[PDB]
């Protein structure tokens, strides 16, 4: 069976109370493709989790930017992946490129993050993505294929996982990656998955673009053969988020 | 004036909504030493802040467990200090000894993030403290003094902020750190403050205790010349968390 479109929004470190009731809103009043054409998440910071998850339409679904490596305890300033269960958030966003780059999370790190993730009954959007430094050192798709097998390495289930791939080498470099340089990333990664876990894996796991997404280009990346939806950063703040959910429309 | 003893309970990466609802309640119960005597400060996860703000007693005050160095935006996972600011939250925790020695915060991070809180209007409780190998190479105050330093090398206004001292050799020692160790430090701390900023920031800034706290020690070490207070972790969740705000009563 073809793989569901999938329509991430990443707000990162952004929001008010008055902008999150702003933008939910517009949410609600949106119409977009049925929930058999695409998936959406949307993913406030932590602060808001129960506000969007207590108003927004139940056919979108909640993610925690991040969450802790394991069980809770002895560890000021983070959230548990329990925590999120016991608050009705369904999803958690792990291993964003600014989590790998600022803030230092190795890939291993990342990789016990998803299976812990996992195990709690969570479902995983994990990142991915190389550098501009890695990239133009020819390294991408060995930086890419490193990442995902920590990940596969710690996992027992694909189901639940959805992988995000950033290209970080474009993002604010002033480069700007086309839908062929996309795809080439996303064919290779695939072909990983179906070299090293499984052939079914492969067919079955959602692969979608973390780059610089608008109206323009939406149409051609999500057409790619290995491109299978959006992770979206800031726009995801903004009505045109709608726009992008409206690409699943083939 | 003397300095009002103050009492921070840190919940630490701990809490479910049935279990926050509980506490609070019996936070909401308890019958405590007068506002001009005692100055209660709890901090919850992230995901309880808006659900603690709006049904704690207003006489106790809410603080989030840490935050982002500066201003929002492309920080996926992170809360930033105006966040905070919009929800209302009036203290935050920086610097706790799990975030430098698990998460790798570096003292002049930690400064960077109780100036910035400071300078959106935050009250602060910046924490510092030195490790079983740096007390055993007799380095305490080489290391208490340098995080200290970093601290007010950022910062131009003491006014809302309460230094936690933290025994972290402590936990591996296996110790309860005796009263006079506690008050070994905290007057080192404060006459580093005397020297290195002011005498008036020396004799008006709050120092909390932040190693293990029960009925064999409350006393003894609230008593201590130079110990303001205690920043509690555990036990802030446990009723006996009233038990140590009653120690303030002399
Ligand atoms: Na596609
Ligand atoms: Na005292």
């Amino acid at each position: 069976m073809a793989r569901k479109f999938f329509v991430g929004g990443n707000w990162k470190c952004n929001g008010t109370a008055e902008e999150v009731k702003k933008i939910v809103n517009t949410l609600n009043e949106a119409q977009v493709p049925s929930q058999d054409v695409v998936e959406v998440v949307v993913s406030p910071p932590y602060v808001f989790l129960p506000l969007v998850k207590s108003t927004l339409r139940s056919d979108f679904f909640v993610a925690a930017q991040n969450c802790w490596v394991k069980k809770g305890g002895a560890f000021t300033g983070e959230v548990s992946a329990e925590m999120l269960v016991n608050l009705d958030i369904p999803w958690v966003i792990l291993g964003h490129s600014e989590r790998r780059a600022i803030l230092n999370e190795s890939s291993e790190f990342v990789g016990d993050k998803v299976a812990y993730a996992l195990a709690q009954g969570l479902k995983v959007i994990a990142c991915v993505g190389e550098t501009l430094e890695e990239r133009e050192a020819g390294s991408t798709m060995d930086v890419v294929a490193a990442q995902t097998k920590a990940i596969a390495d710690r996992v027992t289930n694909w189901s639940n996982v959805v992988i995000a791939y950033e290209p970080v080498w474009a993002i604010g470099t002033g480069k700007v990656a086309s839908p062929a340089q996309a795809q080439e990333v996303h064919d290779e990664l695939r072909k990983w998955l179906a070299k090293n876990v499984s052939a079914d894996v492969a067919a079955t796991t959602r692969i979608i673009y973390g780059g610089s997404v608008n109206g323009g280009n939406k149409k051609e990346l999500g057409g790619q053969a290995d491109v299978d939806g959006f992770l979206v950063g800031g726009a995801s703040l903004k009505p045109e988020f709608i726009d992008i959910i409206k690409a699943a429309e083939v």
